[PDB]
């Protein structure tokens, strides 16, 4: 389940396809939690393309869901990203995941 609650502006028409490479300004969040990443930190805004499976399932749908400029707001259950097993470490088992997502991209 990827919940989609948008800053408006941008274009709202520019809508990525497959075999488009995608270039995102993310930064997680925990639900009652603190951050566990950002892209702003590196200030290397994670190139990536849209259908090899490379993110997480509900980093990927909410990709195809905004458009050049916009910045949306993603919350990921628990069952698409790491709920089961958890990333060792950093992401616990059963957790709800939280983004902040621009998409600033090409292609």
């Amino acid at each position: 389940g990827v919940e989609i609650e948008t800053i408006s502006p941008g274009d709202g028409r520019t809508f990525p396809k497959k075999g488009q490479t995608c270039v995102v300004h993310y930064t997680g969040m925990l639900q009652n939690g603190k951050k566990f990443d950002s892209s702003r930190d590196r200030n290397k805004p994670f190139k990536f393309r849209i259908g090899k499976q490379e993110v997480i399932k509900g980093f990927e749908e909410g990709a195809a869901q905004m458009s050049l400029g916009q910045r949306a707001k993603l919350t990921c259950t628990p069952d698409v990203a790491y709920g089961a097993t958890g990333h060792p470490g950093v992401i616990p088992p059963n957790a709800t995941l939280i983004f902040d997502v621009e998409l600033l991209n090409l292609e």
